[PDB]
């Protein structure tokens, strides 16, 4: 065992920032997910009153280059978080929507093999 194991902020960073990295790689399909939601700028300004957690590609790379996780756990979470808010505010025949369905494709893809290499 019950001591916890300590992961440390460079050991999550090389792990964790290929499955980062293997989205940004997808392409139309990250596009829209790469940086944060500017409801305004953007056209869709109910956007904050339909997720009210949000989440991108540049916060969570931001999060692994500053520490914030201590967990990978914590990392998948906000993917996750990204991909549930894109699969709650937008229809399912828009390009957003089939975009990041694949995006959820290619990480578990990823993720899977580097969980195992962590533990
Ligand atoms: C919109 O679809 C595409 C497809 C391909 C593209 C673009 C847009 N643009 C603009 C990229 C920035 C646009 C974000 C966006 C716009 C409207 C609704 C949502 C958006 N995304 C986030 C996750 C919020 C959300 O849930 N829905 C670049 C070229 O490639």
């Amino acid at each position: 065992s019950m001591r916890k194991k300590i992961f440390k902020p460079e050991e999550l960073r090389q792990a964790l920032m290929p499955t980062l990295e293997a989205l940004y790689r997808q392409d139309p399909e990250s596009l829209p997910f790469r940086q944060p939601v500017d409801p305004q700028l953007l056209g869709i300004p109910d956007y904050f009153d339909i997720v009210k957690n949000p989440m991108d590609l540049s916060t969570i790379k931001r999060k692994l280059d500053t520490g914030q996780y201590q967990e990978p756990w914590q990392y998948v979470d906000d993917v996750w978080l990204m991909f549930n808010n894109a699969w709650l505010y937008n229809r399912k025949t828009s390009r957003v929507y089939k975009f990041c369905s694949k995006l959820a494709e290619v990480f578990e893809q990823e993720i899977d093999p580097v969980m195992q290499s962590l533990g």
